[PDB]
């Protein structure tokens, strides 16, 4: 595979540069560390190593140097499906592993390792997913598939067996695709169980991996087949510092292979705090449809904008806190419902919030972005296309978070990063020790460096 | 319950009391930040609250401020069971919760609170169980089953309902008895299943939380239930920043419930750079045992240590990622091993090592650290009373160490820290900026 003879000629590489770096660069200072830091979750420690994607103020996400237009329709476009637009999440993941775009070909082999392996999900992964009560959170259901998959581990049985740190990244590599060939079978199948009178519905072997998920739940729609093709596109990565992709590195830290790691990071990603956003999005969109009897006037949602500021209060989707301009990735969202869904009278009101809610946070003076973020229009998406089952929406986000997990964990592997083991301090030395330490940034802390 | 009355007044004063520290001293400097950490797993950076324990590098973990021997000898002797010496891990976690040292009483109450709930895995966790090979490893299964309870979660349900955040803490409590309870059962069942004929062993209502395990894995001896008593108290906690303890926190910052937290640790701990140190040292203690006919003498050993060094090999259960002395766990262990199977053969192999092996490391002059931690002792101790599945030896490293991951994500709750949330950064980024980086504690870092 081309993936592979690619990797085994760039990881030796990257390895070393890495090895000289953490030599000759590994006492410069990037920033202090503060009691803050220690009591408000790191909040922008520079903690971590991650490579496959890099969030820019001015521009969002990046995937290796590359903008999400430069890969969706400018000069750099990922091969699609035969007659689709939507670039294939298969190349994206050729991208963030090499750093270098796919040939057509490329793309081909590797939808055809998802294909065959998407077969090869074991019988006992589906008996323990019906050994859990079907009332289960599809999310605990959803790790809990992942994790019995375990057994499969080449990576758990190589080590085992004794095998050279060099070899770890062609092990992650293999597991990856097992995985990643596994996800949207085993999400179906807790779709279906839970959702759809428990019939089931075998892998397409003329499908690519996104399309497979939307048939396997149910959908043959070729729309809903380009939604889940960009949708699975889009929210693939977004750097190492999210509580998901950085339990994937912790635990990964540890030699844990990705079954593990990777069923870590769903349970965090169930967190209300970290897996949610979507579907609040959505369900207050739905509810400016229900106090307005419709679609709101520009008036209207003005003043509702206003009343929900000056109480105090945020709008979901929107202000948030590192861009300064509209996340890109909303921007592919609303060309996709632009062309495929406009009358839609949910995407309606989310359409009109993009005119309206920045204006009003602008004059409103809190906000240095005004704009949205990717949540803020995914809801409606799904939504339009019947995927009406709030719980399971972080299900799909968690298939496509695969995408980047895999790739991460493989590279790091491959750059042989060591175990993470941060310090921990108690609130007495902090009580104790506080009146000695100088604030940052002030002329004390000058003196004390 | 004492335990949760006491928490019901403590909580508050702490909760009140950090947010007064955030807001006074957030801006507070404690240390650089440098590439070398990012890079470098975070060797060393400050990055994280734990309240439950400290290590300190000189002189080893203590527990709310005390130490081992105070806890199990010394002036501050924790509850043992009726006729026993090891202290009680109920007692550990109350001291762990509070930062109070518990009366008997204190700690029956927990005893029984822990009974009671053992009666209460559910049946679906148990299918869940059976329907995995049994040649699963033995940690994938039990963060499986702890997984699969996450549907009896309190504190999920009445976030789902709406809570205020004050009530955290009363619901992660609740969870936090019900897994906790709920481990042996787990633990043991996955024991019988694969060792031993998949025959099952109800538990008793009259013994305590750690003799409970050892009962329903099949053993009944005295001796076995007083080291599974300090075993459970040795490996309860160590600080916030391994792995197993820093992934519960992670994935507990997001508001996941303790099932879902503990269970995410756990595969952490499965690694094997966490979990596995136990059953390496054993396993290499038995191939001295087996090289030499027997005890090897002292000036076999040291040539054996030189020869391994030289050969580019690791010596297991020596140095440690941030213990500078020996690690009062492992004195612990021995003065168990001294007091109860002074004649066992394989612990006459770590015993020597001891005198031999520090000396070694020290001349060698790689090790930062060059005495035991606490894995060079376990598993002779385990294999001395027929634990012999080393697989499974880190599954009892998991049930131990709930005790503090449990504490943690109860009192991080009572203090509504916020979500765990760090910046990665890029190689692109570090080629192109670390040169017009200042060097840490330089001139030019003092001028910026
Ligand atoms: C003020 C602002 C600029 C920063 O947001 P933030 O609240 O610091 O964001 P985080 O999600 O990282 O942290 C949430 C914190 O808000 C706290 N918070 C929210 N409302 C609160 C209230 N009424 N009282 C106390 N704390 C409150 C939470 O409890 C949590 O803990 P902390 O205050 O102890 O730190 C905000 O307007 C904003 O823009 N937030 C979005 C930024 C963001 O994280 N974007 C996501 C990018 S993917
Ligand atoms: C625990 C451990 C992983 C910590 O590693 P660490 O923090 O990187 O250790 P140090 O800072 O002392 O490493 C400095 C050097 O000493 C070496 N070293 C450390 N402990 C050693 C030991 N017991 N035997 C041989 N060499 C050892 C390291 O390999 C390293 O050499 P290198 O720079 O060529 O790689 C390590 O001491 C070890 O491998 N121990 C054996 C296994 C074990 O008992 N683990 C349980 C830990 S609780
Ligand atoms: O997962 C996300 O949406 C990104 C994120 O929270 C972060 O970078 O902190
Ligand atoms: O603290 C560490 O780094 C490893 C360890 O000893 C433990 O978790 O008990």
């Amino acid at each position: 595979m081309k993936l592979k003879e690619r990797l085994a000629e760039l990881i030796p590489q990257w390895r070393a540069e890495v090895a000289e770096i953490r030599k000759k660069y590994g006492n410069r200072k990037t920033m202090d560390c503060t009691i803050g830091h220690a009591y408000g979750g790191m909040r922008g420690l520079k903690a971590l190593v991650c490579d496959t994607s890099e969030v820019f103020p001015d521009e969002g996400v990046k995937f290796r140097g590359y903008t999400i237009p430069e890969l969706r329709e400018g000069p750099h476009k990922l091969p699609t499906a035969e007659g689709g637009f939507e670039p294939l999440p298969e190349g994206l993941w050729y991208l963030l592993l090499t750093g270098e775009l796919p040939t057509e070909e490329d793309v081909k082999e590797i939808s055809a390792e998802f294909t065959k392996r998407m077969q090869n999900v074991p019988q006992y992964v589906f008996d323990v997913l019906r050994a859990m009560p079907v009332d289960t959170h599809p999310m605990t259901m959803f790790a809990a598939g992942i994790l019995a998959m375990q057994r499969e581990s080449v990576f758990a049985k190589r080590y085992e067996e004794g095998m050279r740190r060099e070899e770890h990244w062609e092990a992650m590599l293999e597991d990856s695709l097992n995985m990643l060939a596994a996800l949207p079978v085993i999400a179906a199948y807790i779709y279906r169980r839970k959702y759809k009178g428990d019939t089931h519905i075998a892998p397409d072997p003329n499908l690519d991996w996104s399309a497979n998920l939307a048939h396997m739940m149910g959908f043959d729609d070729f729309e809903v087949y380009e939604l889940f093709r960009l949708y699975m596109f889009l929210h693939s990565d977004h750097e190492g510092g999210n509580v998901s992709a950085h339990t994937n590195l912790l635990v990964n830290s540890a030699y844990s292979d990705i079954y593990r790691s990777f069923s870590a990071a769903m349970n965090g990603l169930a967190g209300p705090l970290h897996g949610l956003a979507n579907q609040e999005v959505l369900r207050w969109i739905q509810m400016l449809y229900k106090k307005f009897g419709g679609v709101p006037t520009k008036e209207q949602l003005e003043r509702f904008a206003w009343d929900t500021l000056n109480s105090g209060q945020v709008i979901p989707g929107y202000g948030h806190a590192v861009l300064r301009v509209t996340d890109p990735r909303y921007v592919a969202q609303r060309d996709f419902a632009l062309k495929h869904l406009p009358d839609d009278e949910l995407f309606k009101i989310v359409s009109l919030c993009y005119e309206v809610i920045p204006e009003v946070l602008k004059k409103h003076g809190k906000a240095k972005n005004p704009w949205p973020n990717v949540d803020a229009h995914s809801g409606v998406l799904l939504w339009h296309y019947g995927i009406r089952e709030y719980d399971f929406y972080t299900v799909l986000f968690g298939v496509s978070r695969a995408l980047g997990c895999t790739a991460q964990a493989i590279l790091v592997r491959g750059y042989m990063l060591p175990i993470e083991r941060p310090k921990s301090i108690t609130t007495r030395w902090v009580k104790e020790v506080a009146e000695s330490l100088p604030v940052a940034g002030s002329k004390l802390a000058a003196a004390l460096e």
